């Protein structure tokens, strides 16, 4: 009868936090395991002078990271000194001050920590990127440089997505931002159902949207500002 | 001149390092740290007794686990009752004993912690596999079950290998089986040069195989026995 959608909505919240609990986490987590492991092999002596040294090293580093790293986009380091290092092979103005763009203004502002950005525009190409960066530092907060990645997240969505038929999971930023969704075309741009965020109440739970007839199963990571979302589709099976 | 081999060989040893410091070990920790999440699901209380209890619900969750652990080919408990619960569907004679398997006495003998098992064969099929166990426990010792997943490595060795074109990229253990290589079907076998684990002197190092020419460059893992092994032949570009 209608018990089909008490035992129905019982295990897509389930599958939500088992999901959440051994994939989601655990691969955010490795993720941001090998950004410090990157980060730390950056000397500040490299960096915070008007010339790079040693670069040759790094950019045949990051490549390497970025070959196993199949989320990243680039790998770079930005400096007080407006130098730039990036991997892979990345143009700029002279115009170009990396001191202003957004994944330094977050880094700066949170020294000693990661941090992940709004989705923003590359500032030559004009993609939607997200960047995940830290500040780079010598003694009493002095901010040498900031290491950042961007990323797209669509190995990781497809992962995600990839036992999912019926459903779909999609992960979502503070402002309903899509980091993760099973087609890539939806990755960092607005949800499709910004009420969903209201709805979010606590630190999980399961809904109905009655008027995409979809049964909603969300539940809130711990250690970002991101909520996963099982999204059920009434056609089903 | 022969400088040429100078650079060859400390360029094959960093990216074995790099490899080594940022894919693998983290690869691996993630792998065990989702292996442990998975376990402490596990209720004594339902499995060290006659009968399994919740049986259901655990395997709703080890569908979903195997889902995106793709280097799992089974997820099971084996209880000192002699009982089996296992996903997918794994058929077992009733002369089936788990307790004399090699998978539950490693985990009996090292209470607390996890542990590889060298390959051996599947009961029923006869295939060659790798097991990660660990011991399930109630009070002063008594070892109620034992926790453990089949896997074959092949997901993780073809990404270790995805950017290695010229070379390749090995991973033996303690007694030279091969753990990860980029032919599937030399997975769990013997390595074929065999001489070259008296030649892994110390934690890494380099050196020259005249009789196959090839460059050898290897790194020791640290929380495992195991040695990845990057392999350059003399042909090359
Ligand atoms: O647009 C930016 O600011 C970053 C810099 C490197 C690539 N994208
Ligand atoms: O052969 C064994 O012992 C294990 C048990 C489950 C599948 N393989």
């Amino acid at each position: 009868e209608r018990s089909l959608q008490r035992e129905l909505q019982q295990r897509l919240l389930a599958t939500n936090h088992q999901l959440r609990h051994v994939f989601i986490e655990p691969y955010l987590n490795e993720m941001e395991r090998q950004f410090s492991l990157i980060y730390d092999q950056i000397k500040v002596e490299d960096i915070s002078g008007p010339r790079l040294r040693n670069t040759d090293s790094y950019l045949r580093e990051w490549r390497l990271y970025k070959g196993v790293m199949a989320d990243l986009i680039y790998i770079y380091v930005g400096t007080a000194e407006r130098q730039m290092l990036i991997y892979p092979e990345w143009q700029a103005d002279a115009d170009f001050d990396p001191r202003v763009r957004p994944w330094y203004q977050l880094a700066s502002q949170h020294v000693g920590k990661m941090v992940w950005t709004e989705p923003y525009y590359d500032y030559t190409n004009g993609t939607l990127v997200i960047a995940l960066a830290r500040a780079i530092t010598d003694k009493e907060g002095k901010v040498r440089g900031v290491f950042a990645v961007d990323a797209i997240l669509a190995p990781f969505s497809a992962q995600l997505n990839r036992q999912w038929n019926s459903g779909y999971q999609m992960i979502v930023n503070q402002s309903g931002k899509v980091l993760a969704h099973p087609d890539p075309s939806q990755l960092l741009k607005p949800m499709t159902h910004p009420t969903w965020l209201s709805r979010f109440s606590g630190e999980d739970g399961i809904f109905l949207d009655q008027a995409s007839r979809q049964f909603v199963a969300y539940s809130r990571l711990p250690d970002h500002n991101w909520v996963l979302i099982s999204v059920l589709p009434a056609s089903s099976i």
